[PDB]
């Protein structure tokens, strides 16, 4: 048997950034769409849609980026609500972006945060998206099976 989930978490509110110069809003958007629609089907709570839109942005803007959308998407919710998700898109060969988001992310802004490299985002493959839900349910507190 392959890994599946046990309890589902919830994400209700969400965004996307991307920091690769391959991927256009509207890929990045039916990535996010197809992922979460995934982790819907796998047994989580997950809105279709985010809070806002994607943005992309450059990587040596990270931290602006980062603190500027978790403002504004939160600022948007209903009091007392809080981001639950960024899911970010990232080069396949990042450097030390990805150490500074995660930093940024964990100690910071205090969100969960789940990474997807260009190549996999332009495959959209099911194995891959199912990963992903498996990866994205654990850090929201769900519970999957082990093998």
């Amino acid at each position: 048997s392959n890994k599946k989930m046990i309890n589902g978490g919830t994400v209700n509110n969400w965004i996307c950034i991307n920091f690769s110069r391959q991927v256009q809003d509207n890929l990045a958007r039916t990535f996010c769409q197809e992922l979460a629609q995934m982790c819907y089907v796998s047994g989580m709570a997950f809105n279709p849609e985010p809070v806002l839109p994607p943005v992309s942005a450059r990587p040596e803007q990270v931290e602006k980026v980062l603190k500027t959308r978790y403002h504004d998407a939160t600022s948007k919710l209903s009091q007392g609500k809080e981001i639950d998700l960024l899911i970010v898109i990232l080069p396949d060969n990042n450097g030390s972006l990805y150490g500074d988001l995660k930093r940024i992310c964990e100690t910071e802004l205090g969100i969960v945060s789940q990474c997807c490299l260009t190549k996999h985002v332009f495959k959209m493959s099911k194995q891959y998206m199912a990963n992903v839900a498996l990866k994205i349910n654990v850090k929201v507190g769900g519970r999957n099976t082990v093998l």
